[PDB]
């Protein structure tokens, strides 16, 4: 490994960090699009407020700005549904540890109220929100609003640090092992420049998802992301285990492994900055396949990678790993769903259901209802797409059970519906091949129609190869693809995945049978449940 991969090759050249001319052959159009104009500038030199006075129809006449509104926009957290929604922009958030507020809520509400038809907003893998709709004369405004209300969408597309995802049931479980919502906001702020932007880690050769642990139940899903934090002790300090490189793709999925690194708990964010500066500094550039984190670290080997994130350290010390966690395991994952004691005694949360994580304006509103009546104006978003409202005095439960909206957001749902998780699919992303969203909920609804069960079968929907809704984490999982009936028609299918399995005891799961189509998944799905799970048929 000639000492020369180790050098540098992006500059801080005047207050962005890019590409230097001599490491920029053979390169992806998307670093070009970064090299031709520096998409933190149009956050951090409101260069928005310009772009958005001109019309969609001559933004697409040059290139430049055709860039600007299809890939720079990413940045400022803004992704043009081009294909499918053509002149409406997405929306994502930064939203640590998946806590927003109902003030928050009701403000993200009025702006796809505006929209009509073409507004909704949905909960997704990374318990973050998204917003549908938005036009982009009103960026400027709503940029304005989210800051108002104390919310950024900087840096959530593209290569960039995605939402740290965090324990959702911190500060609030008995059995919670460290309370992740300091660490998840402290990388929030830092990633986001305090939501000023930060230029820093705003250059990327790809994206980057960190997670921070605090259950045992591992709620976080740490196996899967580029940087997971493991509490463990260490010499009697408490601090966390580092685990790199976890990620999906449509090309190769592969678990994160240990760094071989112990932090104590007060360095979550300067390590989080030396791996990033190693990850940017030294990252692959070419072929966008291979690009993510543990490309890097496969070339460089887990002690060559480790060294270069020890020399961007303060002290330049990195302590050898701690060789245990604080993470039982023994531990069976807990249902959230449904009303549960806090550890502060007199009250309860609620897990309620979100069919597939889709909300309309009306809905959030009367979630951010519930939680100002019922809790503490706090609202928490999870994984799995669903909600949960904490701070509620125990003796109001019974008043809570009755309100209406809990028909359609249950603390109690079938139990295929509990862990039902699908991506947005064709009905606004352009890169799926199949609808997801309505076709997961229809079939799941025959399928229980038809089977009763004990055991939590967790179903994953997700519409193409690049596995958003991630197919293998689940116990069923179904990838959707093109097929062909018995008369040679094509129609949607799916590639059932098994094998997926969650916790300590994470395992990655596999394509069991490709290209069933879709109208035929319920028979299959029955018998799998009934040969597979436990089911029982009706
Ligand atoms: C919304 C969300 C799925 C959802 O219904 O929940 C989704 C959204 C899409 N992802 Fe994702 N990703 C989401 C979960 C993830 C995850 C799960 C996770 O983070 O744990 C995965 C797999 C895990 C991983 O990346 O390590 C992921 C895999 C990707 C990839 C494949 C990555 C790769 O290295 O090849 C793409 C395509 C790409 O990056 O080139 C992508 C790109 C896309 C885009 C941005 C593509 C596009 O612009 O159309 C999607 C936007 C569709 C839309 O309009 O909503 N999305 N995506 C999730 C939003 C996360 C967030 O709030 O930040
Ligand atoms: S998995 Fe594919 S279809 Fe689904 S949201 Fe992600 S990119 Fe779109
Ligand atoms: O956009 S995806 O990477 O969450
Ligand atoms: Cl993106
Ligand atoms: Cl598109
Ligand atoms: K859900």
């Amino acid at each position: 490994v000639a000492a020369e991969r180790l050098e540098p090759r992006v500059e801080e050249k005047d207050g962005y960090w890019i590409l230097k001319e001599q490491f920029r052959k053979g390169i992806n159009p998307q670093e070009k699009v970064k090299i031709e104009k520096e998409p933190m500038k149009l956050f951090m030199e409101n260069g928005i407020e310009e772009l958005a006075k001109i019309p969609i129809e001559e933004i697409d006449q040059s290139k430049l700005t055709k860039d600007d509104i299809d890939v720079r926009l990413k940045w400022l957290g803004l992704f043009h549904r081009r294909k499918n929604q053509y002149g409406r922009f997405m929306m994502r958030l930064k939203l640590p540890n998946g806590v927003t507020t109902s003030a928050q809520t009701r403000y993200l509400a009025s702006v796809i109220r505006k929209y009509g038809k073409e507004g909704c907003a949905d909960i997704t893998t990374r318990q973050n929100w998204q917003i549908r709709g938005v036009v982009l004369p009103d960026v400027p405004e709503i940029l304005k609003g989210l800051a108002e209300v104390g919310l950024t969408s900087l840096q959530s597309g593209m290569d960039n640090v995605r939402n740290p995802v965090g324990n959702p049931l911190a500060g609030i479980d008995p059995e919670e092992i460290v309370d992740t919502r300091p660490y998840t906001n402290l990388l929030s702020q830092f990633i986001t420049g305090n939501s000023r932007g930060n230029p820093a880690v705003s250059n990327l050769p790809r994206k980057w998802k960190p997670c921070v642990v605090g259950s045992h139940d591992l709620y976080e899903h740490p196996h899967i992301n580029d940087l997971a934090y493991m509490p463990a002790t260490k010499d009697g300090r408490f601090g966390f285990n580092l685990l790199v490189g976890g990620f999906f793709s449509a090309k190769r999925c592969d678990e994160a492994i240990p760094l071989d690194a112990w932090v104590p708990a007060d360095d979550v964010v300067p390590v989080c900055r030396a791996i990033l500066e190693a990850f940017r500094d030294l990252g692959f550039r070419g072929n966008r396949q291979k690009c993510r984190m543990m490309w890097l670290i496969d070339e460089l080997g887990v002690e060559g990678f480790r060294a270069e994130v020890e020399k961007r350290m303060p002290q330049q010390q990195l302590e050898r790993a701690s060789p245990e966690d604080l993470v039982q395991k023994q531990w069976e994952r807990r249902d959230y769903l449904g009303v549960h004691p806090q550890k502060q005694e007199g009250y309860s949360f609620i897990g309620l259901h979100i069919p597939v994580g889709r909300v309309q304006a009306d809905d959030m509103d009367e979630l951010a209802r519930l939680a100002d009546e019922y809790g503490s104006g706090e609202i928490r978003l999870t994984v799995e797409q669903n909600i949960i409202i904490p701070n509620i005095e125990t003796s109001k439960i019974e008043a809570l059970l009755k309100e209406p909206v809990l028909s359609t957001f249950s603390p109690d749902p079938p139990i295929l519906m509990k862990g039902l998780v699908a991506c947005t699919g064709n009905q606004f992303c352009g890169q799926a091949i199949i609808e997801t969203k309505a076709r997961s909920l229809k079939i799941t609804e025959e399928v229980q129609r038809q089977v009763s069960l004990t055991k939590p079968v967790r179903m994953h929907w997700t519409g193409c190869p690049n596995t958003c809704a991630q197919v293998q984490v689940a116990d069923i999982g179904f990838m959707g693809c093109l097929t062909r009936d018995k008369n040679g028609k094509t129609v949607e299918g799916a590639d059932v995945f098994l094998g997926g399995r969650i916790g300590s005891d994470s395992h990655l799961g596999e394509v069991y049978k490709k290209a069933v189509p879709c109208d035929d998944l319920v028979p299959l799905v029955v018998d799998l449940l009934v040969n597979n799970f436990g089911a029982v048929p009706r």
